[PDB]
DNA sequence: GCCTTGCCGGGTAAGTTCCGGCACG
DNA sequence: CGTGCCGGAACTTACCCGGCAAGGC
């Protein structure tokens, strides 16, 4: 369905370059933030945020899409309780995401923490569980792949696909039609 | 002789949570 | 008074990038 792929996809991106905030303010007045940050502000502008707005439609959330200019970088931003726990509740449900979920998922992953030159296959995270999911997932779809600690100084892993099965994840994963296409992917296919 | 990939250091593109507003039952 | 949406941005590091070289075929 496609409600659920893009959810997917935008909660990838979320988990990877972003965040879910919940915040206690002095009030006691609170805030529930679903959050994406990136360089490109046409990236955020022109992929990210028409995606999350249809997303939004479709939940009937009343909150709007705030775009934040930082220092170093965009920051997209939805202040909404039922939008946060509508990814927060997917997120603990992770383990159980369809083919089609899974994918949406691992574009989401990859367009935020992955090698985007594509010359090397690689996806950099600190948390190792969630990289062991999205390596059995990989390995189900005939995907090679391993994960060892890549920075030493800071604890982060990285899981390495395979060269041998760069075709297959490239066509196959960050092409599938079955969700929003990533930017390089939707570039390589109009050439 | 060349592809693959573990491992590394460089430094910036990320992430995280604080601030002061306002709305609404 | 209790709580949730706006809009901004200060502050630290978790990523990405790209080089090196061991290993393998
Ligand atoms: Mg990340
Ligand atoms: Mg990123």
């Amino acid at each position: 369905e496609n409600v659920s792929g893009i959810s997917a996809y935008l909660l990838g991106l979320i988990i990877g370059d972003g965040g879910l905030y919940k915040l206690k303010y002095k009030g006691n007045r609170s805030e529930y933030r679903v959050v994406i940050t990136q360089k490109s502000e046409n990236l955020i502008k022109q992929h990210i945020a028409p995606l999350m707005q249809f997303l939004i439609d479709e939940l009937n959330v009343k909150s709007k899409i705030q775009i934040v200019k930082g220092d170093t970088r965009y920051e997209l931003r939805v202040s909404s309780k039922k939008l946060y726990y509508y990814f927060a509740n997917m997120l603990e449900r992770i383990r159980l995401f369809n083919m089609r979920e899974q994918i949406a998922f691992i574009k989401g992953l990859y367009v935020a923490e992955g090698d985007k030159t594509l010359k090397r296959l690689r996806i950099w995270n600190k948390n190792k569980a969630l990289l062991e999911i999205v390596s059995r997932w990989l390995n189900n779809l005939g995907v090679r792949n391993t994960i060892h600690l890549d920075d030493h100084r800071h604890g982060v892993y990285v899981l390495n696909i395979s060269l041998r099965d760069r075709i297959k994840f490239v066509h196959t994963i960050l092409s599938s039609h079955l969700n929003p296409l990533p930017p390089e992917a939707a570039a390589l296919e109009h050439h």
